[PDB]
């Protein structure tokens, strides 16, 4: 039985309206909740959903290099595979395995609708808009690690900035903007800038284009007897248009905005 480690982010992973009354994988619903079964159905194995202990997707800590979140479930042993929003980077292929990746997005902005900041470069060079990232994440090792004037500049901004412009789970970030009144902005995947700006209050907007590009991928522990088969399974999942289907399902909701 396959222990799955997944986050609890919309639409990927949600509590089902009835949950109390359901046990086990039933608890849950979601993109990810049916990309799981897909793939245990094609590998033919059983599985354990699991919420990732800490909250977190997964960073080297700096002093003690210990990974945490997800990437830390699968280095360390609490669980086989991570099915969930989980950003392929090199230094996480460091120390675990990715699949081909089953969605896109780039690094993109949040703002308020009507904020005068039309790109990365607009904020860099201003103070009045704070902005920030999350925490732990693959958008945050981005800034720290890059040579781009802008990105730097950013960078040497908000790892020093007080009080902290870095937040804790990705539904925070998103918080602040709504909270803030147009004086921050966030960095985030593109993926949940799009799937917000469409949903009520209808309040926030991507601005610019993207600053990178890519994936979110199936990931296990270095030398997993799942990684091949999983692999497979995401290829053949794509080519059968199931992504297309999962996120036709998942992403477009009733009564939202529009
Ligand atoms: C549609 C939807 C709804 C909610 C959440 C998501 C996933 N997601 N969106 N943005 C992020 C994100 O932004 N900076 C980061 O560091 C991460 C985390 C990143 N994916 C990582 O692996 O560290 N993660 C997508």
């Amino acid at each position: 039985t396959v222990v799955v480690t997944t986050i609890l982010e919309s639409p990927y992973v949600m509590m089902k309206k009835n949950h109390e009354m359901l046990e086990g994988n039933e608890r849950y619903e979601g993109y990810c909740v049916d990309l799981a079964a897909e793939i245990a159905k094609h590998c033919g194995f059983k599985y354990k959903l699991t919420i990732v202990g800490d909250g977190k997707y997964g960073a080297r800590d700096a002093d003690t290099k210990i990974w945490n979140g997800m990437v830390g479930e699968l280095v360390y042993g609490k669980a086989d595979i991570a099915i969930a929003p989980l950003t392929i980077t090199l230094v996480r292929e460091e120390v675990i395995d990715f699949s081909k990746p089953f969605m896109s997005l780039g690094i993109s902005i949040m703002i308020k609708k009507g904020t005068p900041i039309e790109s990365a470069e607009d904020l860099s060079k201003q103070t009045e808009i704070a902005y920030g990232t999350l925490d732990s994440g693959s958008t945050k090792e981005f800034f720290r690690r890059s040579k781009i004037a802008v990105f730097d500049k950013m960078w040497t901004y908000m790892r020093s900035a007080e009080p902290s412009v870095f937040v804790r789970t990705t539904a925070e970030g998103v918080a602040r903007v709504r909270k803030s009144k147009g004086k921050y902005a966030y960095l985030l995947e593109s993926t949940m800038n799009e799937y917000i700006e469409q949903r009520k209050p209808c309040d926030t907007m991507k601005v610019g284009g993207n600053l990178d590009s890519k994936g979110y991928g199936i990931a296990t522990p270095k030398g997993s007897s799942l990684g091949n088969a999983v692999n497979l399974a995401v290829l053949k999942l794509n080519e059968q248009g199931l992504l297309d289907k999962l996120k036709n399902k998942w992403w477009y909701d009733k009564g939202e905005c529009g």
